[PDB]
């Protein structure tokens, strides 16, 4: 996967309104990722049992990971590629499980969040970049998964 600078900057522009409210598209990603896709919540023993929406926006844990969620993430885009360095402590975390299929349903969260909140910006040129973005971190994080033996 390769993006042109025009793309990256796409995405970066985008996310530089994401940074304006961190927490909160973090919290619209995971719940929208947790109504979704409600397996994926059974991945975090803090906070599992949440289960209306107004639970999952009163939630601390649930909000402090979205903040480290969309962090890091920003600091991969961020390499606009070149990220080995983060993806791999990131590999880490979720290798030692959250399989690629995860990863997919956040990324899915991440562009409709995006649509929803920006959508004077987040068009389709701005949607396929990110869509290149997340799919190059999709693939490049199942490498590292599978230096350690997990497929993914
Ligand atoms: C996509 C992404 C970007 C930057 C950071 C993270 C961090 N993830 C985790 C860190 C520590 C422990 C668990 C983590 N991920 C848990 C998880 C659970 C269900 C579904 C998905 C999909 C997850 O990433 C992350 O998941
Ligand atoms: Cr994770």
């Amino acid at each position: 996967m390769v993006l042109s600078e025009g793309e990256w900057q796409l995405v970066l522009h985008v996310w530089a309104k994401v940074e304006a409210d961190v927490a909160g598209h973090g919290q619209d990603i995971l719940i929208r990722l947790f109504k979704s896709h409600p397996e994926t919540l059974e991945k975090f023993d803090r906070f599992k049992h949440l289960k209306t929406e107004a639970e999952m926006k009163a939630s601390e844990d649930l909000k402090k990971h979205g903040v480290t969620v969309l962090t890091g993430l920003g600091a991969i885009l961020k390499k606009k590629g070149h990220h080995e360095a983060e993806l791999k402590p990131l590999a880490q975390s979720h290798a030692t499980k959250i399989p690629i299929k995860y990863l997919e349903f956040i990324s899915e969260a991440i562009i409709h969040v995006l649509h929803s909140r920006h959508p004077g910006d987040f068009g389709a040129d701005a949607q396929g970049a990110m869509n290149k973005a997340l799919e190059l971190f999709r693939k490049d994080i199942a490498a590292k998964y599978k230096e350690l033996g997990y497929q993914g």
